[PDB]
């Protein structure tokens, strides 16, 4: 047998400091390897490690049908990437869309309706932890949720909340396996839920309870008043230790238009979010979509072409979201 979190509101103390969350896209690193009539087949310039070394998470965003093969990248990660980012004490996570999820759900015949057998939801969580999380020693799993048709229909509802209660019984703030251990602390697993900037198309109330961190995509925003705006939709069902708003690097071919993170890094809008904190309390932390985008724009090549990062963006982002230099 499987509202909101334990507190909630403003938080003028978190159980862990503020963090730099990091996306990392899998076809763009070297190790990967990419489809023959690829047109990015060379060309590929960063490799997980380039990240900085004052990261505390990476999220690693694996997308099968965008490579051919990825064994030559899990074996330089579980050979050289992932003992680099141990010793610096970056955790790694992974993120798994919702969809997928979704698509389990339907594979079990579940419809989500009562008298079901929430075997079946443990069934899939454990199948999704051993896949994604324990197959490379992952700390932990990020649930990414922008679908628009989860608040629409109850069943929908129903699903989500009984799957992620079921993985809150292998990560989070609800493991047993983490009795005992915080976030930050070493072999914490982390639940993380990445979704909507709106509180009412996240339905974050269905999961403020088992998860660690809620990952709000504030990609158009950049300024701490909206910021602001955001976090009073969400702060009645979470507390802001769980809150990480956020912003999204240029990609090549995007079609998207994310204008936080481009130009001067010290004045731009990516860089008020991550100064941002919530009146009155302490944040999770500050959040960046496409790493090695970092500092990419949407003009001229930068749209069409790769290149190298200084991670400039990322470093200004670690310094004001940790207060360090």
């Amino acid at each position: 047998p499987l509202g909101q979190a334990d507190k909630v509101g403003a938080q003028a103390t978190c159980a862990a400091k503020p963090i730099f969350f990091g996306y990392y896209r899998t076809w763009r690193d070297k190790a990967i390897e990419l489809n023959d009539g690829d047109k990015w087949k060379d060309k590929l310039h960063t490799k997980l490690t380039d990240i900085p070394e004052q990261v505390d998470m990476v999220s690693l965003f694996h997308v099968p049908d965008n490579q051919k093969s990825d064994q030559r990248f899990w074996e330089t990660f579980d050979k050289e990437y992932h003992p680099t980012l141990k010793e610096r004490g970056t955790k790694v996570v992974r993120t798994i869309g919702a969809k997928l999820l979704l698509n389990k759900i339907k594979e079990k015949g579940l419809y989500g309706q009562s008298r079901e057998d929430d075997s079946k939801y443990r069934e899939i969580a454990h199948e999704v932890y051993e896949e994604y999380v324990a197959k490379h020693n992952l700390d932990g799993l990020d649930v990414a949720m922008a679908l628009r048709e989860v608040e629409k229909y109850t069943n929908l509802r129903w699903q989500l909340r009984k799957i992620m209660g079921a993985f809150s019984e292998l990560m989070g703030p609800k493991a047993p396996g983490n009795a005992g251990k915080k976030p930050g602390d070493d072999g914490y697993k982390y639940l993380i839920y990445d979704t909507f900037d709106n509180a009412q198309l996240a339905q974050v109330a269905l999961v403020a309870d088992v998860v660690d961190y809620v990952l709000a995509q504030t990609y158009d925003k950049g300024t701490e008043e909206s910021i602001t705006r955001v976090w009073n939709g969400f702060r009645d069902k979470i507390n802001s230790c769980q809150f990480l708003a956020g912003y999204a690097h240029p990609e090549e071919n995007d079609t998207n238009r994310f204008l936080t993170a481009i130009g001067d890094v010290d004045t731009s809008g990516a860089m008020n979010v991550a100064a941002w904190k919530p009146e009155g309390g302490e944040k999770g932390g500050t959040f960046a979509y496409a790493l090695d985008r970092d500092g990419r724009t949407y003009d001229g090549d930068d749209l069409t072409t790769l290149k190298p990062t200084d991670f400039a963006f990322t470093k200004r982002a670690i310094e004001l979201t940790k207060g360090i230099s």
